[PDB]
């Protein structure tokens, strides 16, 4: 079982893309299965579109078409990369002080930021092209300021005080509408409003101090995801004190890197489950968890009581 | 340590098949040693009769004599090879979407069945001569868990059964031919169905949350069930007569990613003085021998009336020595 | 992931220090952070006094402000150090044989100390002026082997000579007010904490079951409790406030046996009963402990002051990433 | 923490040699310390004589002096070295299919022997020069047959019908008188006398399927240690069932192949314990068993009571 290096899930959440130390596959979520796999060497990043069987590959930058197995192109870069991200009109590379952006078609450079440092490499888009927006943090070479930066146009379009601290996670909706940062002390999650920048939302999460690591929307913005390094992982309604948790179950590996998604209500079979969950159809919420251990979680949430929610199943990665 | 690639029990449990990435070795159970061995190449699967010196190897389908060391015959198939059974009257091998039956005496082709793709390999096959039966999921080209009772004395479908509502993930026949216990791919219902009428006898219960099931075995005597999932625990199903009656938990330090298939023996007496059970000197133990893909071999025993967590005794090394 | 070969906290137990192979990091505890770094080279003792940007480097004896980036002081030693120790006051070198004791200030040369050989470099120094104490044990030189001279740093004379233990002495802790010190054997079975103004020993301890090797011992900042850390991959808790270890801390289990872990104890905080199934009112004090290892990851943990027992673990983070 | 892969006692049981795959220690017993340390390379075997700065190299055989760092010869070998063994007057380099004898004075080559395979590298030897016998198994190719060796005048002097089964382990006793052996069903013990040849006693021991791994013989004989797989160990004293056992604690890796030496007895202080044991001082037999994960163990047995034994010490080889 070699060791795994990144995982990630689509724009969508309906995938989960991985890459190993030999290799990366590509896995799907409602209906498992291993959509695709290579096994060419060590890979850093391997961050899928929707779907479209489009890729890029970042050694241990290559755009690469699984479906026709060539190369698109190759890119160099002066450092490291930290972070890739895209969408159907877009593609942005950051690296520890510069920020590039690509036309996702032609692969022309289009423009360049200079940033003040960002050690963690955190970034996030909006995925619909309606609203493309990028927004990354500004520190000072006054902690927490966001730059929302208009990949449409290539102009920034305003700066946010989002937190006195650093900021530790930041993502944006599906519909690029709003945006969601938590601090460094990861306490306090905040979510604005990015055309305006008004705040919105406040919610409490974190009672000691377990960093967060991850913060996701749903498809139609409903519910927040935080994952954090405290094994539980907290729901957040749109619609304070947290909507819903989940718990990992205790025999899982504690050195664990875990990330979320949640998908669109979906219908589960009562007689599948006889012992646990037991009308043979209900409407549960699906919450997808993956943990750097190899192994997929799947969670369901009542959508009136919430609370903690049960698992279904857990499917094993690499196997 | 090289990479093994397929472990089996004989028909009977009292052997251990093994495929390394490198050959392929054969052990035994109750007087632990290692028979034989080959460092070849990469083996795939490797299956053995009731002893007999009798060995089907696929590399990473040829049938060899170990005692005389020579080849009976090799046989060529278009498609890779999935799964390979046998008993003293039949030899069948599976392809995807082909299901091909021997002779195991004349090795004269008999019988082809064009089947809908399994992936999986799935099998199971009643290693009787007395009740020759054949058993395969039959996916359409809701009815996903549909299989095909094919008997093999006359070469013949018996029956259909109706198993599961989803695609079937493990399936298993009883030593006389009697029985046979499917699970679907969510892995928490366990049926048990006889073959002779189709009638579903009992109805298991396995874990809470669907994860997935390895294998599926019964007994010697068709007394108890056992099955093996991704939870790194081992239940047993009493077929004496739901929830499980008995569970195997292999130590911590196991690794979880790792397959696992089991086997039970017959009753034997072991010394209740050397162990403190928690008495009578000596009682009767079921012994469960399990094996892992890591590579090692474990030792329990059960209480036929009192059941629960069971003991382990001892800890092997089937790599190495 | 670069090997690291120290690690310490500092003297009032809310900053980390760290030396790998290819540099040094300085981390922080409540906010976690990483103040500094540098890929200079390897590393072997890095320790820093009260925040205040000052820090002593050697090579695999430097002063550094890491704040200005300049040099206070290079000094150069006959032979490798083997440990270094800051109060506001002095600055203490430990070779094998030598102690050089520094004023902090001017830097310039106060004492110099000629004892038997102590190839594990063990001191204890008391971080108060007040009661500025340095004590180190006086092997005969080729029963009365664990003898340790009480060293006092504001005259630079030694008060009293403490007859501590039969057996070598493997790890000394002084108190933050420099009130107490606490001893332990090589065979790491008996605790002993002596009274320095006095002399007398007030409180014993027995540790564990059978004698096992002992890293570290500190106080807690109020004297409350004792922490001390074995190769059994379990750290115990004494409680001072008055035998058997008040509370055990049990790392999970995945971690290596081989990893040296060095602790320390903060002062209780109010922590949410809500978040974190305890088993009740919404908040309730709880002593948090970090337990940094050898391997690179922190532990964090909480101990209920009247129920002690085993310490329930909060998170984990991972030093060099 | 480097993995080992050779650990074992020298031939009075008082020291330690150990080998790791980054380099090879050398410890002791009493005293508990590190006498010595190379970080040259792995090292698969690592013999050492009567103390005496002598040592000898396979790499995963060259003969070293560590008092003089200086090498004292290189000999090569068409296959690969199975097991090496010295007393004060010969040396001897095993092979699957061929034994070879040296002069560990002269270093010149002696005699060879033609054997049937022993995969498992299997001998004893007598440490005493004044009876100087060397045994190996011959496996026809009637089971377990050993050929005594006569290493003083290089020639057979007789051959045992020992087991029925396949040899599992062999040893000889200081003195060279006696000789154990231990089939490969590991339930029973023979003891044999290699001047006449006669079965002197048996032992019962293993009750299920252990095998044993290893035989060792007390300075004086009295006792005798067999170790398995079953984490125990067991006595048998040579003055049926076995005298005493050792239960090493449950917390320790299962993952491991234990050898055991017992030592002239010694007087322990109880002081020094007193959660454990509560006389000043009594003599107790000390019994040293050092596992494959690194740590070594010192038990300590009543030669009246005997039973189970006492667990004093831990400590951490490797460390």
């Amino acid at each position: 079982s070699p060791t795994i290096n990144f995982i990630n899930f689509n724009q969508t959440g309906t995938c989960i893309s991985l890459g190993t130390s030999k290799g990366f596959k590509i896995f799907n979520c409602e209906p498992f299965g291993k959509f695709y796999s290579e096994d060419s060497g060590g890979y850093a990043i391997v961050e899928m579109l929707f779907s479209t069987s489009l890729l890029a590959l970042v050694g241990i930058l290559r755009i690469i078409n699984t479906k026709k197995h060539s190369i698109i192109c190759e890119v160099t870069f002066p450092t490291s990369i930290l972070s890739v991200k895209m969408n159907k009109s877009r593609l942005v590379v950051l690296l520890q002080e510069q920020i590039y952006i690509y036309d996702i078609n032609t692969m022309r450079l289009l423009h360049t930021i200079e940033t003040n440092p960002n050690p963690r490499g955190l970034m996030a888009m909006s995925p619909s092209v309606a609203n493309s927006y990028l927004v990354y943090p500004s520190p000072p070479k006054k902690n927490g300021d966001v730059i929302v930066f208009n990949l449409e146009t290539l102009q920034p379009t305003m700066v946010i005080e989002a937190h006195k601290g650093e900021i530790a996670a930041m993502a944006i909706s599906f519909d690029g509408t709003l945006m969601a940062t938590a601090s460094d002390k990861g306490t306090i999650i905040r979510v604005f409003d990015i055309e305006t920048g008004d705040k919105i939302y406040q919610f409490r999460r974190g009672t000691y101090a377990t960093r967060i690591y991850s913060i996701s929307f749903s498809e139609d913005s409903q519910y927040l995801a935080v994952t954090g390094s405290s094994k539980t992982v907290h729901i957040f309604k749109l619609g304070s004190r947290h909507f819903a948790s989940l718990k990992l179950p205790v025999e899982t590996n504690s050195h664990v890197m875990t990330i979320s998604s949640i998908g669109s209500p979906i219908d589960i079979d009562t007689s599948e489950y006889p012992e646990l969950f037991e009308e043979p159809v209900m409407k549960m919420v699906p919450i997808r968890v993956v943990s750097s251990d190899g192994y997929l979680y799947n969670f369901v949430m009542d959508p009136e009581r919430g609370g903690d929610c049960l698992i279904l199943s857990q499917y094993s990665i690499l196997m």
